[PDB]
């Protein structure tokens, strides 16, 4: 029953673009009368940028531009239609609503849960969503928005950043969230933002464009958030967790064997109890509580997830908009979602029930996609 | 049987604790009455309870114990007699000469190196090593000490730390350096030490002892220097180089696919003619450039390393002696060691010809032992 799903695809929807527009402080976003897309500001490293282009608009124009590939929910549709995907579970984009103030973010989540679900009603079948939660709000307001979000048609999970409440994912007071969303059936997909202090890629970084923060950087807040959640025995306190990780886990497949190496050589956990012969290995975390998409671009790290997790916890993803063609048409199919289609067709064999599960038929079953 | 060489292991000789024993500021080592071992003192916050034990012969020792297995030559040929080890390139652990003072760091460098070839001196055939070099020198000095090291016996290489010369790999002051260990064919071995920043880490850190630091950090750190390498064109100016690379690369056979597809998708390099159609990629580096060790710990990471880099191109290590057994007799074998050799025979099967070019055949080839 082979049909293809992308669980890892991103969307600013009006109400979330008309509510950063209002803003004053970052992240906001800014129309210009000389381009045609509105401007998405995030770091204050480049609102210095912004007062050059609101001054000299010869100055380059400041941030991303929020452009239809995120915006136009035609737009996904057509994305879909020309890359061969019949569903897309969507989910909103960083910084998601990490920034807001705790008094005015329950409602602006709402709001916008309330028009993706709406988003998911035009296309009835090919669309679902993972809500982002208030998460600057008051715990007793994120599980009420938890609540409500589940009984929104179409919602099939959770969008969760790294930073959880501010202290990261092993932050005690986020035990209560997290049991609030494996009750509720709620898949939780784990997605990064922000990445690693840039210090660490050095004085020459600016040369090689984004590739670090990106290529790196995400990946690995991925793999230090999820092994956090694990030393804080996260998942063998909510045993009916579930976690859709980014980025086929960031490099948690590959580092595995390592973190278990580690566990067990050190001298504190052992001695202060930490370490009993019961404990449940990262190894069995991954794969009863951890899935993984496929956005890994490579056979070579596809295998090593596949090994991890099985063939059965895998999921295609594309990670549009964020990775364009620079030179082909964008309006025409995407590289970026061929390479690890690509992969997966090298890793498990074309028309094989294996690339069926994992292009689509995973997440049909895990999400209850009909 | 095929010869099993450990490519990944470390000492503090007592050349290099004799002078660290002499610093006055981190980092140093001072013995005490109340204890066999000599103590590691590593950071800022240690100096506060040195003081303190240095007073009380009741206070706690601070910093780490100097136990044999990092400073006996005898300590380490029992490691490698009780583990099935027949020859190692043995190698300066971290923090190695980074933090010398620019006049000092040469004449230390020295006398540490050559001591290094006399305790393989005393084995021969089952001891080699990697040479470390006095990077916060001047580069004619550094050139200096790589010229002096290349004719030491048993010297098969160079141990290189993630900062080079102060501002990480790809400091084009830093390309002679390259240019003069890969004329000298010598092969360079990057290790990390620095990791990541503590606080990307959290305020729970502590409660999972050192496990977030090592077991993230270290791979970590060694995946973001080699990546700043290869986007700074390193190994396309200097085509002879030869690096291999701690912990199966860090995280590098699991993101390469990665950096690739970033790479080809940067709009900053495909507009400024940085993406050529004729352009090295990563993984043409990884099979031409780039050893792999297999301190890995398990098959899935291992498969990954041998995909990327070949079979031919990965090379047995323990990381000795920064693991030991914490419950079973540290003078039996090694836990840390037997995980390695297992993923080794878990992925390319006992006995085949694959497992004897990773347990020691690879070393002997490339570093002519
Ligand atoms: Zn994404
Ligand atoms: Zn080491």
């Amino acid at each position: 029953t082979p049909v293809v799903v992308d669980i890892h695809t991103h969307m600013y929807p009006p109400s979330y673009i008309a509510m950063l527009e209002k803003r004053q402080t970052i992240p906001l976003v800014r129309t210009f009368p000389q381009a045609d897309e509105p401007r998405l500001i995030l770091l204050s490293s480049e609102l210095a940028a912004l007062d050059a282009a609101l001054a000299d608009p010869a100055a380059k124009l400041p941030g991303r531009p929020l452009s239809t590939h995120f915006a136009s929910l035609a737009q996904k549709m057509h994305f879909m239609d020309t890359n061969g995907i019949r569903v897309s579970v969507i989910s909103l984009a960083n910084p998601w609503f990490d920034f807001l103030a705790p008094d005015e973010a329950p409602g602006i989540a709402d709001a916008v849960n309330a028009e993706f679900s709406d988003m998911c009603a035009q296309h009835v079948g090919r669309l679902f969503f993972f809500a982002a939660l208030p998460l600057s709000a008051p715990v007793d307001a994120v599980k009420a928005s938890i609540e409500r979000v589940k009984n929104l048609k179409y919602c099939r999970g959770i969008i969760l950043g790294t930073s959880g409440l501010g202290k990261g994912l092993d932050d005690p007071h986020l035990l209560p969230v997290f049991e609030a969303v494996a009750d509720a059936k709620l898949l939780v997909f784990l997605a990064p933002h922000y990445g690693l202090p840039n210090e660490v890629y050095g004085p020459r970084s600016e040369e090689y464009g984004h590739v670090l923060p990106l290529a790196l950087g995400f990946p690995m807040e991925t793999t230090i958030a999820v092994a956090r959640m694990y030393m804080a025995g996260v998942f063998d306190h909510v045993r009916n967790l579930q976690m859709l990780l980014a980025h086929s886990g960031g490099t948690l497949p590959f580092l595995a064997g390592r973190i278990e190496s580690c566990i067990v050589h050190d001298g504190h956990l052992v001695k202060t109890g930490k370490v009993p012969k019961d404990r449940r290995t990262i190894w069995t975390v991954l794969k009863e509580q951890i899935y993984l998409d496929a956005v890994i671009y490579s056979e070579v790290g596809l295998q090593a997830a596949i090994a991890s997790s099985g063939a059965d916890r895998l999921m295609f993803g594309t990670d549009h908009p964020f990775f364009p063609p620079i030179e082909e048409d964008v309006q025409g199919p995407w590289d970026s979602s061929r390479l690890n289609a690509q992969a997966v067709i090298k890793a498990v064999g074309e028309g094989s029930s294996d690339a069926a599960a994992v292009m689509g038929l995973n997440a049909v079953r895990v999400l209850s996609l009909k």
